[PDB]
RNA sequence: UAGCGGGCGUGGAUCCCUGGAUGUCCGAAUGGGGGAACCCGGCCGGCGGGAACGCCGGUCACCGCGCUUUUUGCGCGGGGGGAACCUGGGGAACUGAAACAUCUCAGUACCCAGAGGAGAGGAAAGAGAAAUCGACUCCCUGAGUAGCGGCGAGCGAAAGGGGACCAGCCUAAACCGUCCGGCUUGUCCGGGCGGGGUCGUGGGGCCCUCGGCAACCGAAUCCCCAGCCUAGCCGAAGCUGUUGGGAAGCAGCGCCAGAGAGGGUGAAAGCCCCGUAGGCGAAAGGUGGGGGGAUAGGUGAGGGUACCCGAGUACCCCGUGGUUCGUGGAGCCAUGGGGGAAUCUGGGCGGACCACCGCCUAAGGCUAAGUACUCCGGGUGACCGAUAGCGCACCAGUACCGUGAGGGAAA
RNA sequence: GCCGACCCGCGAGGGCGGCUGGAGGUAAGGGAAGUGCGAAUGCCGGCAUGAGUAACGAUAAAGAGGGUGAGAAUCCCUCUCGCCGUAAGCCCAAGGGUUCCUACGCAAUGGUCGUCAGCGUAGGGUUAGGCGGGACCUAAGGUGAAGCCGAAAGGCGUAGCCGAA
RNA sequence: GCCCGGCCAGAAGCGCAGGGUGGGAGGUAGGCAAAUCCGCCUCCCAAAAGCUCUGCGUGGUGGGGAAGCCCGUACGGGUGACAACCCCCCGAAGCCAGGGAGCCAAGAAAAGCCUCUAAGCACAACCUGCGGGAACCCGUACCGCAAACCGACACAGGUGGGCGGGUGCAAGAGCACUCAGGCGCGCGGGAGAACCCUCGCCAAGGAACUCUGCAAGUUGGCCCCGUAACUUCGGGAGAAGGGGUGCUCCCUGGGGUGAUGAGCUCCGGGGAGCCGCAGUGAACAGGCUCUGGCGACUGUUUACCAAAAACACAGCUCUCUGCGAACUCGUAAGAGGAGGUAUAGGGAGCGACGCUUGCCCGGUGCCGGAAGGUCAAGGGGAGGGGUGCAAGCCCCGAACCGAAGCCCCGGUGAACGGCGGCCGUAACUAUAACGGUCCUAAGGUAGCGAAAUUCCUUGUCGGGUAAGUUCCGACCUGCACGAAAAGCGUAACGACCGGAGCGCUGUCUCGGCGAGGGACCCGGUGAAAUUGAACUGGCCGUGAAGAUGCGGCCUACCCGUGGCAGGACGAAAAGACCCCGUGGAGCUUUACUGCAGCCUGGUGUUGGCUCUUGGUCGCGCCUGCGUAGGAUAGGUGGGAGCCUGUGAACCCCCGCCUCCGGGUGGGGGGGAGGCGCCGGUGAAAUACCACCCUGGCGCGGCUGGGGGCCUAACCCUCGGAUGGGGGGACAGCGCUUGGC
RNA sequence: CGCGGGGUGGAGCAGCCUGGUAGCUCGUCGGGCUCAUAACCCGAAGGUCGUCGGUUCAAAUCCGGCCCCCGCAACCA
């Protein structure tokens, strides 16, 4: 999948193959293929209760970021999903 | 739709239009189950002597959002369908290349998601050579041009010019006020709300000097009206003879015409009937900027300081898509992976790259009109006339065939 | 439309006359096309040939009297004969869906006939606390809050729920 | 005497027959303890009854109740009884039912039910009994082995469970006949031709038939006698070959029921007779033997032409897999493997069992191999280029460092596979144990052999027959056997294929007669493929080369009915063969190109500590052994003097390198020199100093490799985890690089 | 097409490093020992160390061009 602050889906965009010089020529054989987004778990701790995110490697460091603005937050109550859905 | 057998209507029925009422059961189907149209319940209330049984009324699915002191709840919304049209996510092959693999068919068929009477696009980090144009969309042209291409088959733009339409806006950030939480009291750390602000003649913030504004703009939001729509109404002018089963034909004389469209009437009718020309009409519902009113908004000039101007973004590299562009000298737009800034002495672009000269302000969002379609209504055909025309003129998506998807007549 | 021994044209055709028909037709001159059929094992429909031919669907088998009736080898009744009898009898389940019973009826259906029928028309008929099933239970399996996964559609799946010969 | 019938249900109670069940006391650390229940430990008692549950019988009482006759469409109504309603016997596969024994392949779940306690409650609730009351929804016709369901149809097909009587036969659901019940298959009537179907019989012969004894026939059940090779000792065996079987009377043995018996009933043994052609008098009802091949065997298969020697099989070997297993399906989550754990699981081959399974590792595969060679991205950056006045920006790019793979070095055959050619020789002839030579990775071993393999071929010899292209036995010039695509054998088994013999036969010589169902005639109903049109003859020619249709000649009144099948190049299917098309499809591989998959370097996710080592830049300090000349002078240059005060020529102890001669640098000290000399002289020359090369060491910056430790990402796991344990910066996953 | 390292006695090859060494092995000849044959031992003849130029006192050794061979990688309208 792709989820999170990530944004990123799963693009699909096809790999061609080449045989070749490029100073003297370069001809081919083409197919398709999809491209996957970096994802990777992030556990984090938020008021009570762990928290976790499978989001991409490019915005990890935007969850601790995320986490920051958390601390100011005044928020409670036992609830993990609700924890990461009112974390924006 | 006649028959048996009974009724109603000028105290104005049937009928037409408008609004309301009732609407078993299934179906998004929503209390639960389920082999759709069936079965079984919780809670509150009612009925039957009514505890046991049964019926009746109300209520109870799930998800999203906002509250709710959390709990439990309350509120707003969603769900499914739609002929074609629209956007998006995925996406073939036959075939063409007289084989075939790049390429073609084609981003086509189709699958899926979503939107609406439209959808999309849309206020330049644009175009590209004029120091020029000034959102977007659609038509003509430019143009089969530029170019792409086993430079094969074949594909194929844009600027500009002629037209349709015409509209422009809201934010984020600095900065000020407030509430809540935090610490190590600071124009401080975070969060919500309001004020402030919104741009390339670069703008804004904060300071100093002048109106300390009446004014002038003004809706895409409201409200009133015209108008139109969903029943209707008025509407000119001919008689005699004659043949005939039947006059509208034939003969004589006559009239109307803003009406001599058409249909019907036993045959061929301007004047027989319904109409036609030209006029009139709504208590009720829908539509309604065309006209009018209102509000929401919105606007000036210098000087100073260097506070702000959308980040894993720009930018570079790797792998790709889009474009006329098939790796090509390959930019531009987009982005899966990696490295990774600056805030206007900042950044992107004008086809590698560098200098010069110019253009434009990315990384937030909204916007009517011109455009597409035809389930539905009307009008018209050098369109068919029952083997035609929709598969169906008719009790047809039926009979019948198939497990099913599906096929599908005749009359 | 049917007919002609007639007229005109080289011909494709045109015209005339007679009969049928019963409500439309469209000169000269021009315009436009779904425009001419004998063959496509063409398409649809009708009708022929084979032919009064093959066949009438198990070689378990018939006969007679009486009755009904427009009509009887075929319907009813009686007697005689034959055939099945781990069935060719009897009772459940599935599937079928009024074929059940009563009366009336023979155009069609019945491979002949038909007065008969599983056929036509009308009327009637299916009664449960104890049978079966549900207001009980679970199986495979299905579904599926929670959870996990997937471009979308969706896949996996706990509790629960559904599911019986 | 003949004929008819001589029962059904039933609460309590009673009785017969079974099912189930230990009782009491104490202790308790388990049943995610809450328990007085369960489990576990201990003691005592009876060890059986008791208790509980079911079946069967009985049981107040209720129900039913035949033949025959009269009336009768149907259908029953009476008669018809006041009906009788009892005894014995056989006896289930059903009941008592969770009965019993043995066996291995080890044989659902949940609720009802009972018990225990929690919350809670105890004015409740729960249990037993009694009274009064309550008890909804759906199905319910009829068909249902078939005319009502599936087959287009009143279709000779298909469709799951139960009852399915009597008699006879070894027994039975078999076969024959028959109850109850049901039916005579929805066209008939005649005829008694050919021909076809189904059936019976046949003189003499008896496989001569034929590809083949195809088919048919022979035999058949039960009892007794009797029975070979071979064998894996189970078999072969129903071997083979024979005898008996009916009825009658007499004598007689055993079991069951009852009572030890009468009767009933089951199983027999002995003797004497009787009749027929024939006694399982009809109907079920093996013909037999020898000998090869193949496959061990039961089994499986091409629904609709193949049932086999094919598949499978128990078993043998090879190989993968240490568990989050390998492998399989899935994009993934996951699932299978397996709730299994190397005596397990996956893949492959061979295919009971017996005796065996030889040589070749050169090529191919797979396995091992820290070297080396080649190699992608990436690192590196000598050097080069574009542009600008410039600081810069941009680009190209060598050396060197980079993985799998490939090369290379080995191993490996129950891995793919392979397993020779020529010439000569033994006082007959023939042959060749022996030899020569060429090539190979190695040259086919055992056993088998004109074979399910043998072309020549009907090889040759023997056997069998009167006669044998087949068959068996044997030779071996094996076109073209051969050892797990196993070799050679093997008892038993086979709707397997080959050869023979006995018995018996219409297979035949060789046909005949008879029966029924059709064909034929009459009445009723009434198709089909096919069809250019037809007024459709023979011969000999002719013609696209095979004429009813052309020519010549011959022949022939018109129309049919039953038959035959030579022609109409008969009907049917736009040839399945062949070719063609720059057709199609399935399959193969070291065809091409790709994709999945897997391997792999870099990098993201990715962190802490420490040791070691390399590249490179910089700074410092060092090593450098040819003449003369005075040196045994790394390269070069200035340079007369100058340097030793940053304190001279120069004395003892340590570190390091080594060409063993010495260089050089650390701890205390001496005292003013060192070298130079055009002389001398070498390519060029000696003070000191400077840069520089060859390699080394120390310090630092950028940067790469390797080892160990750690934990906190990440993965696994643990009766909740904010966590413990395990792995661990690996793995997994994103992007990218090469390879298979 | 670029990159990499080779040529030395009759044959194979070290020495190249970093300058003062041409060696080894078999082969050929003589001799020693021997049934024979090798083994062993002694001695010996034989190389502008590819070519032409270059630095050097002195190289095959370091340098430049080139001849030829071997190998590496790539391309092939
Ligand atoms: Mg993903
Ligand atoms: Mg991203
Ligand atoms: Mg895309
Ligand atoms: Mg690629
Ligand atoms: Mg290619
Ligand atoms: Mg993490
Ligand atoms: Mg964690
Ligand atoms: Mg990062
Ligand atoms: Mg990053
Ligand atoms: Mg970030
Ligand atoms: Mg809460
Ligand atoms: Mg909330
Ligand atoms: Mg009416
Ligand atoms: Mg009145
Ligand atoms: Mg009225
Ligand atoms: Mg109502
Ligand atoms: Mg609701
Ligand atoms: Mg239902
Ligand atoms: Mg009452
Ligand atoms: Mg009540
Ligand atoms: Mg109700
Ligand atoms: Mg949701
Ligand atoms: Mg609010
Ligand atoms: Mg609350
Ligand atoms: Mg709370
Ligand atoms: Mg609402
Ligand atoms: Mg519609
Ligand atoms: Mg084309
Ligand atoms: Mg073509
Ligand atoms: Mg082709
Ligand atoms: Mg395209
Ligand atoms: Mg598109
Ligand atoms: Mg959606
Ligand atoms: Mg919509
Ligand atoms: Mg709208
Ligand atoms: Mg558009
Ligand atoms: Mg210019
Ligand atoms: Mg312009
Ligand atoms: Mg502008
Ligand atoms: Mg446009
Ligand atoms: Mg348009
Ligand atoms: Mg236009
Ligand atoms: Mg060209
Ligand atoms: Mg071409
Ligand atoms: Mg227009
Ligand atoms: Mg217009
Ligand atoms: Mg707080
Ligand atoms: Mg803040
Ligand atoms: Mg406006
Ligand atoms: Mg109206
Ligand atoms: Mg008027
Ligand atoms: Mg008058
Ligand atoms: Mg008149
Ligand atoms: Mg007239
Ligand atoms: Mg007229
Ligand atoms: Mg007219
Ligand atoms: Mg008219
Ligand atoms: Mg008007
Ligand atoms: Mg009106
Ligand atoms: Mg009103
Ligand atoms: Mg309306
Ligand atoms: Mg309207
Ligand atoms: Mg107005
Ligand atoms: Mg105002
Ligand atoms: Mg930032
Ligand atoms: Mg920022
Ligand atoms: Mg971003
Ligand atoms: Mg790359
Ligand atoms: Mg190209
Ligand atoms: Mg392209
Ligand atoms: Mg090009
Ligand atoms: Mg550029
Ligand atoms: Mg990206
Ligand atoms: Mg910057
Ligand atoms: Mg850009
Ligand atoms: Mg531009
Ligand atoms: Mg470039
Ligand atoms: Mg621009
Ligand atoms: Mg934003
Ligand atoms: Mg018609
Ligand atoms: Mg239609
Ligand atoms: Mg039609
Ligand atoms: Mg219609
Ligand atoms: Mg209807
Ligand atoms: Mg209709
Ligand atoms: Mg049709
Ligand atoms: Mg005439
Ligand atoms: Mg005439
Ligand atoms: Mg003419
Ligand atoms: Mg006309
Ligand atoms: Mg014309
Ligand atoms: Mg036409
Ligand atoms: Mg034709
Ligand atoms: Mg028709
Ligand atoms: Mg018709
Ligand atoms: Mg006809
Ligand atoms: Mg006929
Ligand atoms: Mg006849
Ligand atoms: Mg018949
Ligand atoms: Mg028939
Ligand atoms: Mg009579
Ligand atoms: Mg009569
Ligand atoms: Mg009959
Ligand atoms: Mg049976
Ligand atoms: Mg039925
Ligand atoms: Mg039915
Ligand atoms: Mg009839
Ligand atoms: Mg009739
Ligand atoms: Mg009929
Ligand atoms: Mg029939
Ligand atoms: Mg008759
Ligand atoms: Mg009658
Ligand atoms: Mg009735
Ligand atoms: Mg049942
Ligand atoms: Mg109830
Ligand atoms: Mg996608
Ligand atoms: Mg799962
Ligand atoms: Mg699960
Ligand atoms: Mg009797
Ligand atoms: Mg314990
Ligand atoms: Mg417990
Ligand atoms: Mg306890
Ligand atoms: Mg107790
Ligand atoms: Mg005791
Ligand atoms: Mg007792
Ligand atoms: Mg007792
Ligand atoms: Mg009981
Ligand atoms: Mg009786
Ligand atoms: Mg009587
Ligand atoms: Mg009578
Ligand atoms: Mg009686
Ligand atoms: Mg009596
Ligand atoms: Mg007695
Ligand atoms: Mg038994
Ligand atoms: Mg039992
Ligand atoms: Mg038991
Ligand atoms: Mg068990
Ligand atoms: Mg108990
Ligand atoms: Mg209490
Ligand atoms: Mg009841
Ligand atoms: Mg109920
Ligand atoms: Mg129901
Ligand atoms: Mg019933
Ligand atoms: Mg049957
Ligand atoms: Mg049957
Ligand atoms: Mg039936
Ligand atoms: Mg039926
Ligand atoms: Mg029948
Ligand atoms: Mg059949
Ligand atoms: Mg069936
Ligand atoms: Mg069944
Ligand atoms: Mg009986
Ligand atoms: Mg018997
Ligand atoms: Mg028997
Ligand atoms: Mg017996
Ligand atoms: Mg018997
Ligand atoms: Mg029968
Ligand atoms: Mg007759
Ligand atoms: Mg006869
Ligand atoms: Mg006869
Ligand atoms: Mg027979
Ligand atoms: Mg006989
Ligand atoms: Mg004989
Ligand atoms: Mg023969
Ligand atoms: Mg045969
Ligand atoms: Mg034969
Ligand atoms: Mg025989
Ligand atoms: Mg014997
Ligand atoms: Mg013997
Ligand atoms: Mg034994
Ligand atoms: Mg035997
Ligand atoms: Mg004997
Ligand atoms: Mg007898
Ligand atoms: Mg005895
Ligand atoms: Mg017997
Ligand atoms: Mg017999
Ligand atoms: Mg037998
Ligand atoms: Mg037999
Ligand atoms: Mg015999
Ligand atoms: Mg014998
Ligand atoms: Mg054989
Ligand atoms: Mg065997
Ligand atoms: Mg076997
Ligand atoms: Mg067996
Ligand atoms: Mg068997
Ligand atoms: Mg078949
Ligand atoms: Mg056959
Ligand atoms: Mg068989
Ligand atoms: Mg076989
Ligand atoms: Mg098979
Ligand atoms: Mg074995
Ligand atoms: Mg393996
Ligand atoms: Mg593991
Ligand atoms: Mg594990
Ligand atoms: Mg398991
Ligand atoms: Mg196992
Ligand atoms: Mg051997
Ligand atoms: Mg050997
Ligand atoms: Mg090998
Ligand atoms: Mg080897
Ligand atoms: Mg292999
Ligand atoms: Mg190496
Ligand atoms: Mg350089
Ligand atoms: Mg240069
Ligand atoms: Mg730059
Ligand atoms: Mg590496
Ligand atoms: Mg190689
Ligand atoms: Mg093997
Ligand atoms: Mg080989
Ligand atoms: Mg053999
Ligand atoms: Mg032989
Ligand atoms: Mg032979
Ligand atoms: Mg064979
Ligand atoms: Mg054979
Ligand atoms: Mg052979
Ligand atoms: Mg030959
Ligand atoms: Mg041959
Ligand atoms: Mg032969
Ligand atoms: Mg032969
Ligand atoms: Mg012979
Ligand atoms: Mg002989
Ligand atoms: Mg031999
Ligand atoms: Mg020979
Ligand atoms: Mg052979
Ligand atoms: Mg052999
Ligand atoms: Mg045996
Ligand atoms: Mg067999
Ligand atoms: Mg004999
Ligand atoms: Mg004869
Ligand atoms: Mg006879
Ligand atoms: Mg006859
Ligand atoms: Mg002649
Ligand atoms: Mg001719
Ligand atoms: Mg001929
Ligand atoms: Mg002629
Ligand atoms: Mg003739
Ligand atoms: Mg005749
Ligand atoms: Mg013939
Ligand atoms: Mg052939
Ligand atoms: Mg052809
Ligand atoms: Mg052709
Ligand atoms: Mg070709
Ligand atoms: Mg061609
Ligand atoms: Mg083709
Ligand atoms: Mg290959
Ligand atoms: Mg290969
Ligand atoms: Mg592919
Ligand atoms: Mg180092
Ligand atoms: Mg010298
Ligand atoms: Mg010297
Ligand atoms: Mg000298
Ligand atoms: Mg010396
Ligand atoms: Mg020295
Ligand atoms: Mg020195
Ligand atoms: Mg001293
Ligand atoms: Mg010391
Ligand atoms: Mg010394
Ligand atoms: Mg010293
Ligand atoms: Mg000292
Ligand atoms: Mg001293
Ligand atoms: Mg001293
Ligand atoms: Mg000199
Ligand atoms: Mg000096
Ligand atoms: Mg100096
Ligand atoms: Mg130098
Ligand atoms: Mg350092
Ligand atoms: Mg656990
Ligand atoms: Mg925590
Ligand atoms: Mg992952
Ligand atoms: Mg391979
Ligand atoms: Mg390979
Ligand atoms: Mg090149
Ligand atoms: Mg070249
Ligand atoms: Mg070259
Ligand atoms: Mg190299
Ligand atoms: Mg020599
Ligand atoms: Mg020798
Ligand atoms: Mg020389
Ligand atoms: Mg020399
Ligand atoms: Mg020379
Ligand atoms: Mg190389
Ligand atoms: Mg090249
Ligand atoms: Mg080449």
């Amino acid at each position: 999948s792709g989820k999170r602050p990530i944004v990123a889906n799963s693009i699909q965009r096809r790999g061609k193959a080449k045989r070749e010089g490029g100073v003297g020529k370069k001809t081919t054989g083409i197919s398709k293929r999809r491209q996957y987004p970096n994802l990777q778990k992030v556990r984090v701790r938020v008021a009570g209760q762990e928290i976790t995110f499978r989001v991409a490697a490019s915005h990890i460091p935007k969850v601790y970021e995320l986490v920051e603005r958390a601390k100011g937050l005044r928020l409670e109550g036992l609830s993990p999903k609700e924890i990461k859905k009112e974390l924006l």
